[PDB]
């Protein structure tokens, strides 16, 4: 219902994640940790690395305990590697509560860490099955449920604006001044990523008319650690040819597209009004059920003369929903209910024309044929 103490408990810059406060160890060591949906380890750097303003010092912790046990987590943009541990952690901005959690001390990284950042960790909220080197390995919420009475949930509210950017990390509840009108929620459709199924797109109300299969091929997920909207690469290109039919009025080079270039107008000109509105209807909690989320072009076109970077990009892991999506609502990340909620974010960015958009009910039939096996 309401959580005053957890409001406005992430910061970060534009681009370089969302971080949360926590303390590791006894006596406790304070550390900023990058909330990441799209992953399911809790790993903090334990080395003084140049990039890093404070790292974990396993030896100053009474606590600490040693499982004898390495991890390696190479990736597509990088790498860390380290030792396995537990130890007592607490969030300063959170529930008034310790756990012993397993924690990765990173001993080595390639294109990790960010040299300007504010944080020297990541904590990992998806489910064990992603959790390396395997799923024995305990994620932090997993742990902080089990050895308290914090409820099975979690909620973000991501506001965006190098310009600083802020927002709330609600555990074990949601606050309900973060969202306006009411939540729609969304199946998890399996536990290891918050996988979701996307049933319709639209571009300013125009359908793409593509095979449902396609927008989910080969998953859709949620995920706080990517900046963009990820989409698989057929998809991005009927977007973008749709995108750019209903910006017809100005011309844009074909490199601006890919984010290969900026576009840039005067300060306080940019034409919100010539680009679309983004549609994603999502399988809904009853059959032939679905509602829609709507995005303005002030989520996807991303501040870098007011210059812009277009944050849509094709993939190949399937649909990203990142900071482009979660920036125009409140979501709720119901473990308990193996759903997850979307409501309009009360901090989200518009105009005195649009606004950012969650409706329903709509009739979408054959939903279960939408995702890929
Ligand atoms: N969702 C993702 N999380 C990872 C990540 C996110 C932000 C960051 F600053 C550094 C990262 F390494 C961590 O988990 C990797 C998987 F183990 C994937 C990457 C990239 S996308």
């Amino acid at each position: 219902g309401s959580f005053v103490e957890m409001v406005d408990n992430l910061r970060g810059k534009s681009g370089q994640g969302y971080y949360v406060e926590m303390t590791v160890g006894s006596p406790p060591q304070t550390l900023n940790i990058l909330v990441d949906t799209g992953s399911s380890n809790f790993a903090v750097g334990a080395a003084p690395h140049p990039f890093l303003h404070r790292y974990y010092q396993r030896q100053l912790s009474s606590t600490y305990r040693d499982l004898r046990k390495g991890v390696y987590v190479p990736y597509t943009q990088g790498k860390w590697e380290g030792e396995l541990g537990t130890d007592l952690v607490s969030i300063p901005h959170g529930p008034n509560v310790t756990v012993r959690a397993n924690i990765a001390a990173i001993t080595e990284s390639d294109k990790f860490f960010i040299n300007g950042s504010n944080w020297e960790g990541i904590l990992g909220l998806a489910y064990a099955e992603i959790a390396r080197p395997d799923d024995s390995l305990e994620p932090f919420f997993d742990s902080l449920v089990k050895q308290t009475h914090v409820p099975n949930l979690f909620s973000l509210q991501l506001c965006g604006a190098l310009a600083s950017v802020g927002g709330s990390m609600i555990i074990g509840g949601i606050d309900h001044s973060l969202y306006t009108g009411s939540l729609w929620y969304t199946p998890i459709r399996r536990e290891w990523y918050y996988e979701v199924i996307i049933v319709r797109v639209e571009i300013n109300g125009q359908d793409l008319k593509m095979d449902c299969k396609e927008y989910n091929y080969d998953k859709s997920i949620v995920d706080s650690g990517t900046t963009n909207l990820r989409l698989p690469k057929k998809v991005f290109e009927a977007a973008v040819k749709s995108i750019k039919a209903a910006s017809s009025t100005e011309k844009f080079p074909d490199g601006f597209w890919l984010g290969e270039q900026l576009v840039c107008w005067q300060a306080g000109t940019t034409p919100w009004n010539i680009f679309p509105v983004i549609s994603l209807y999502l399988m809904g909690e009853v059959t032939n059920q679905s509602f829609r989320i709507t995005i303005l072009p002030q989520q996807y076109l991303r501040p870098v003369d007011d210059c812009y970077k277009f944050a849509i990009s094709q993939s190949s892991t399937g649909t990203v929903m990142g900071a482009v999506i979660m920036e125009g609502f409140y979501v709720v990340f119901d473990r308990a209910r193996k759903r997850i909620g979307f409501a309009v974010s009360a901090c989200h960015v518009h105009d005195e024309f649009r606004t950012a958009a969650v409706e329903g009910p709509f009739v979408t039939l054959d939903m279960e044929d939408c995702g890929y096996n």
